[PDB]
RNA sequence: GGCUCUGUUUACCAGGUCAGGUCCGAAAGGAAGCAGCCAAGGCAGAGCC
């Protein structure tokens, strides 16, 4: 479960934009996004680093929840 | 070394086009710009000079 998975799953188009603006290798491995390119990634999809935060933090509590249930 | 062909590789760190998202505008219209793709660069094989 990456974010391709989470991204099929003004909000909604806020997160689908967030991960419109990654790069492949970083939708499936979600981990390797520390700073550079969260701000890469935020100027890129009109966001803060902080709504980027937010969007990684949502991810990961989905992908805790899919790997148990 | 140079050029060409072919394969492959490359988040941001002055290229092009820029979906999505963003910004300015009441609108008409504009703008910046990530990903992708393209170019280009890296690593090689081959050919030519
Ligand atoms: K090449
Ligand atoms: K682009
Ligand atoms: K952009
Ligand atoms: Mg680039
Ligand atoms: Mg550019
Ligand atoms: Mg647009
Ligand atoms: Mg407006």
């Amino acid at each position: 479960f990456d974010l391709n998975d989470f991204l099929e799953q003004k909000v909604l188009v806020r997160m689908e934009a967030i991960i419109n603006s990654m790069t492949m290798k970083e939708r499936a491995k979600p981990e390797i996004i520390k700073g550079s390119r969260k701000r890469r990634i935020a100027a890129g999809s009109g966001m803060q680093v902080q709504d980027v935060n937010r969007l990684l933090k949502q991810f990961d509590d989905m992908q805790r929840m899919m790997k148990k249930m």
